[PDB]
Order: structure tokens, then sequence, then C-alpha cells
DNA sequence: ACCGGAGGACAGTCCTCCCGACTGACTGACGTCGTACG
DNA sequence: CGTACGACGTCAGTCAGTCGGGAGGACTGTCCTCCGG
């Protein structure tokens, strides 16, 4: 049922056998089934707390920054750089 | 499939007929079928879309402010609170 | 080889709506008091 | 004066109705695998 890592990037159907499967036994290949990955719940619930924390969230950096382009700030990726540009307080 | 809005509201069977229905006719009531809410997208694209802004207003909340203070504001569903908060400075 | 996307089992929504519990109201029954008669 | 009967009032029990937890289930959209171009 779990294909194993590389059938699983190369996209070919897998044998699945364990501990080394098909290709991976052939090709003399790293066979690993990793483990299920987790993600947040998609609920309704769910999405709602988020939304709601991101509401509050938004409506304080309305008063931060009154003036635009929060969208400028939200992409960059540098904390001196962050920090130098809010320090235009 | 739509149930009236009075058959909704107090979840009993709607003959759901047009114009009115049973119990509205009956019982003496002005039946109404009332649009579908809009909702947001319980989609996993958009369920990210907001995760990771919020992530990024969280991380962006803290080159300016204590956490403590992060955690205070992800609760607070007062506007004159939101303002406040920001007012102490 | 490689990878866009078809295919499909599955996760979880989001409707209408049946069913059980709880509360209120109404009716009946009993008890107590008051009046009348001996 | 004392006893008996009737009437009224109060309490309990039963039934009905209504808010509610939530079952049922069609459906939306996920999130895998792996086809075939
Ligand atoms: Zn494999
Ligand atoms: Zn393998
Ligand atoms: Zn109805
Ligand atoms: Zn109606």
């Amino acid at each position: 049922e779990q294909a194993c890592d590389i059938c699983r990037l190369k996209k070919l159907k897998c044998s699945k056998e364990k501990p080394k499967c098909a290709k991976c036994l052939k090709n003399n290949w790293e066979c690993r089934y990793s483990p299920k990955t987790k993600r947040s719940p998609l609920t309704r619930a769910h999405l709602t707390e988020v939304e709601s924390r991101l509401e509050r969230l938004e409506q304080l950096f309305l008063l931060i920054f009154p003036r635009e382009d929060l969208d400028m700030i939200l992409k960059m990726d540098s904390l001196q750089d962050i920090k130098a540009l809010l320090t235009g307080l």
C-alpha cells in the first residue's frame, strides 16, 4: 500500500516487498519506506481557529503599519534587514 | 434537498414543496429558503495560505514585541483590547 | 526515464432529520377544614 | 357539642411538546499510487 521513497519519487509501480523491493533490489538501491508525513488537520474547526488567529494579527498590524506594503516586509527573509527597516518606526 | 429556515431551526422533516411547505403553511408561518452561507474553502491550498501567513505575521511580531504578547493577542476578541495592547507599546 | 494528472479509497463536511430526555402543564386524588344537622 | 359530609386546595403523577445531541449519508476535496505520453 505504501510505496517506496524511490518508486514514490520516480512514480513507477512499487512491488512493495520488505526490506528491499523490486527495483531497489535490482539497481541495488537504498530502499526506504519513509514514515507518514504530518499535516495539520484539514477540518472546518481548525481552518477556523487558524483564521481567527490570523484576523487578530491582521488587525494588530493594521495599527502598526497603517501605511502599506506590509506585504513587502512579509516577504523578506533577513532578520537584520527586517529590523533595520522597522527602526524606521 | 434544502429545508426551509424554520424546519432547519426546529430540526423536523420539511415537505420542501413550492412555494411554502406543510408546517409553515399549516401552522401559519412565513416559509423561507435562505441562500447557503458563504464559507471559506476547506482545501489544503487554502488552509496553507492561511497557516503560512499567520506564521509570518507571528515571525514579524516577535521582532517587535515580546513573545508573551504574541500569546495575548492571538487570543483577543475585542478590538479595544487589540488596540490598547499596542498603546502600552 | 520522467512526471502531469487520472483514478480511486478515504478523510471530514455539512446538510436534513429521527429520536430520546427533560421540563412544564393539567388533571385527578386525597386530606383538611368548615358548616350543618341531630 | 359532636360527628359526618361536602367542597376546596394542594401535591403528585403522567403526558405532551420542544430544544438538542447527533446519526445518517451524499458529497467535497484530499492525497495516495502509478499509468502512458
Ligand atoms: Zn518500491
Ligand atoms: Zn524500494
Ligand atoms: Zn419546511
Ligand atoms: Zn416552511
